[PDB]
């Protein structure tokens, strides 16, 4: 049979999950236990961490707008994700995804990292532009391997 089920209307499925696409949660993963981690991410949410992902991430901004703060060539650059945009982020490229809008929704796709492949999270000094903290973490379930990880800084 079909491990990950039938095809379904995306719009509807998004609408039926609007409640789940804003705080305290924000995001909602479409299929469970897939190599391809396919998620919709909502708003609003802002964050202070930069993600260094050892695999690429694919983004598609189905509704409203957002942006990525990026650490490029030792410089604090930014990438708009207006409504409509797609984008393929390289691995290890440092990114902080900012979703201001209530009712925005972005498709985000990623691979389960294999055992040995680590993610990094890091925060940066707004002043002296220097790396303040960095964790490396073996990601496996992106709701258990993250909320503590986040809270021992704030
Ligand atoms: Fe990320």
């Amino acid at each position: 049979m079909l491990t990950y089920g039938a095809p379904f209307n995306f719009p509807r499925w998004i609408d039926e999950h609007a409640h789940l696409l804003k705080p305290p949660v924000g995001n909602r993963q479409v299929w469970q236990d897939s190599d391809f981690i396919v998620t919709v991410v909502g708003g609003p949410n802002h964050r202070t961490d930069y993600h260094d992902d050892p695999l690429e991430e694919f983004f598609y901004q189905l509704r409203g707008n957002a942006y990525l703060n990026l650490w490029v060539d030792g410089r604090r650059e930014r990438a708009d994700l207006k409504e409509g945009d797609i984008f393929l982020l390289p691995p290890h490229v440092r990114h902080s995804p900012q979703r201001p809008e209530a009712g925005s929704a972005c498709l985000v796709i990623e691979r389960q990292r294999p055992a040995g492949m680590l993610d990094g999270f890091e925060w940066y000094c707004d002043a002296c532009g220097h790396l303040v903290h960095r964790v490396e973490v073996q990601l496996k379930s992106i709701v258990t391997d993250l909320p503590p990880l986040f809270e021992s800084f704030y």
